[PDB]
């Protein structure tokens, strides 16, 4: 009760994937482990303390920013990628998570705002609790098939591309 459950679930869920890999030469990887990491963070956040209303907000926007790393760079991949089916599959989830990621930013907003505020009532509380629930499983398991398809995208890379990254396997864990 202390710590949000299904919020942590879903950050645990994206550590297990972006934990398959290392971090070192592929920043998708990196900035998957820092959202996974935050979020976890999110999960005790969402229920107030004096000093949560602003760290409540600056999550979100730290959440945020390591979602555009990893959109900016998956859509990098998905354009050398020579596979049709793989390039159309990384793009549509690229294009998915600027649109999560800020209705994350105004949740969190609107949830830290509620919980600086006393007379609001259980309901809309857990209510705006839910809606950033939804929305953190969401953004999870989108970012989760980014990093699937990213790798898939990986193997089939063009001669004369710019840029590569490194897929090289960890055991996972949970957080
Ligand atoms: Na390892």
């Amino acid at each position: 009760q202390p710590v949000n459950q299904p919020i942590l679930a879903a950050a645990q869920s994206l550590h297990w994937e972006a934990t398959k890999w290392s971090s070192k030469g592929n920043d998708i990887i990196a900035a998957a482990k820092r959202m996974a990491l935050l979020m976890a963070e999110m999960s005790r956040l969402v229920r107030g303390g004096s000093g949560t209303k602003r760290a409540l907000i600056q999550c979100a926007k730290d959440i945020a920013k390591a979602s555009d790393e990893v959109t900016r760079l998956a859509k990098e991949v998905a354009k050398q990628c020579t596979d049709k089916r793989i390039r159309t599959n990384l793009l549509q989830v690229c294009e998915r998570i600027p649109t999560i990621s800020t209705q994350l930013k105004i949740l969190s907003t609107v949830k830290a705002t509620m919980l600086g505020r006393t007379n609001i009532s259980d309901e809309e509380s857990e209510q705006a609790t839910e809606m950033l629930v939804h929305n953190a499983q969401n953004l999870m398991q989108s970012v989760k098939e980014t990093v699937r398809e990213a790798e898939a995208a990986s193997i089939k890379i063009r001669t004369d591309a710019g840029f590569t990254l490194r897929w090289v396997r960890k055991t996972p864990w949970y957080q």
